[PDB]
């Protein structure tokens, strides 16, 4: 009689996540088909409900932090023997992920599913890891890119439960399938299909969770062996739903198999390899579409979520080099301490083409949260900048400027990265093509610098902001808040 918990994402009633509710009941009946005793719980969410600019955005990535803590001590305090997660199209569903790998007891991911012809109809956070789980075998192939009013949706779910079941009884844990190889394998999509740059952060820290070894440099290595096989939304011209009818992910799957990316020996939640799982997709994707690419007719050569590294950023940082004309610039500094104030200097006029700013103290721990912003990117196109100034952050940022947008840049300054010894004026290098984000003073000086600076107060002495302040790690660990604490 096994014990398999539903952890119900998107349980925040709002417009949005009507149909989230219909396959936690055929998660639930398959579960009991099968032979197993369901318990439904619920998991907290804040996407689309979250407004940008401000700081409920700095909570975004706390509540990913919640909802592993949440399904861990529900999953823990119920001695389950399994547990199924449902994550809708939210921002923070990589949090059941997170817990999943906590726990270790077998598990699989069933996807809320896309929406038909915004933000889940391309491949932004929630698109590319649900696509992500299904390539490291978490989730059943095809899941990841099926409609969430569908009925093969529901269908899939119920499927998910049965192959669960299967799966306590064969003991098929996470610490089987997370492997290194799957890591591998997911970057290789992420790359293929032109995934967000959120998804580095939530696969190292899904791996830095489980233990297995993965850095940004993993990243930057795939990328240079992995072409963009998909022309998706927002940087491309397609939706999920065409990438679907393409053949979806088991398509994109089985052309970087045959062309020597993927490993076919990693395991799946069904017991099968990833080999066998795509045993009867064709190598090439169909004629007469243009979605995904074959592989000599890539819509870029190689990948587009470049790691760039240096003084400025020794641990390393991310920037999607996607549509960026010319992918250098050399500019004086212009600096802030948080999103509101430079968000105040562009829209004062204070930002001159050929500007790098720099947007620090909205890390992890300086945020704290790592929030996104938009309002920059956005501000900088409206003042008819975007194609002149460089941006960088050891926060993030939402969409692009035409020109060089770097986040996550590591060591933060609240822990005393170089980003933190930004004087005004410094002339800053971001160089694509070296891969480099240079900070262009002497070495000398910067010891100088550093010797000087003082750590600063937090933001938030008390609170939830507070308590993830405290146990939060670098971003180049994927912002994980269980590592290094004793």
């Amino acid at each position: 009689k096994p014990i398999v918990g539903i952890a119900n994402g998107y349980s925040t009633i709002t417009p949005c996540n009507m149909g989230i509710n219909d396959l936690a009941l055929r998660a639930e009946a398959g579960l009991r088909t099968a032979g197993a005793m369901p318990q439904l719980f619920g998991t907290i969410t804040i996407s689309d409900g979250i407004s940008m600019g401000t700081e409920g955005m700095k909570y975004s990535l706390v509540s990913r932090e919640v909802i592993a803590d949440s399904i861990e001590t529900v999953c823990n305090g119920q001695r389950m023997d399994g547990v199924l997660a449902i994550g809708g199209c939210d921002k923070n569903m990589p949090g059941a992920m997170i817990a999943m790998a906590r726990l270790n007891i077998p598990s699989i991911f069933v996807y809320g599913g896309t929406i038909k012809p915004g933000s889940c109809g391309g491949m932004f956070t929630a698109n590319t890891m649900s696509s992500a789980f299904e390539a490291m075998g978490m989730s059943l192939p095809y899941s990841s890119t099926m409609a969430a009013v569908d009925g093969e949706k529901a269908d899939s779910t119920e499927e998910s439960a049965k192959v669960l079941v299967e799966a306590i009884k064969k003991q098929i844990l996470p610490s089987q399938i997370l492997t290194r190889k799957a890591f591998e394998n997911a970057i290789a999509v992420i790359m293929a299909v032109g995934g967000s740059t959120n998804a580095v952060l939530h696969l190292l820290a899904i791996a830095n969770t489980i233990g297995v070894p993965l850095s940004l440099d993993d990243f930057e290595t795939i990328r240079h062996k992995v072409p963009v096989l998909c022309d998706l939304k927002p940087s491309g011209k397609y939706v999920t739903t065409n990438l679907h009818a393409a053949g979806g992910i088991p398509q994109v799957m089985k052309i970087l198999l045959v062309n020597g990316i993927l490993h076919g020996d990693a395991l799946t939640i069904t017991g099968q390899t990833i080999a066998e799982v795509l045993a009867d997709i064709p190598d090439q994707p169909p004629a007469g579409q243009d979605v995904i690419h074959s592989w000599d007719d890539p819509v870029y050569q190689e990948g587009h979520l470049a790691v760039l590294k240096g003084n400025l950023a020794t641990e390393g940082s991310v920037a999607k080099i996607s549509g960026v004309k010319k992918p250098v610039i050399t500019g004086p500094a212009k600096v802030f301490e948080s999103e509101e104030d430079c968000l105040e200097a562009i829209l004062a006029g204070k930002i001159q083409a050929g500007d790098v700013v720099v947007v620090r103290y909205e890390g992890p721990k300086g945020g704290p949260g790592m929030r996104e912003m938009l309002a920059p990117t956005s501000a900088i196109i409206g003042a008819g900048l975007g194609d002149s100034v460089g941006l960088i952050t050891d926060g993030r940022f939402s969409g692009g400027t035409y020109g060089l947008v770097v986040g996550h840049v590591a060591p933060e300054a609240y822990v005393g990265g170089a980003i933190a010894l930004v004087q005004e004026g410094d002339q800053i290098t971001i160089d694509a093509g070296k891969r480099l984000l240079q900070l262009n003073i002497s070495e000398e000086e910067l010891a100088q610098r550093r010797a000087q600076w003082t750590p600063p107060q937090p933001r938030y002495p008390r609170g939830i902001l507070a308590k993830y302040a405290k146990l939060v790690s670098s971003s180049s660990l994927g912002a994980v808040t269980d590592i290094d604490l004793f």
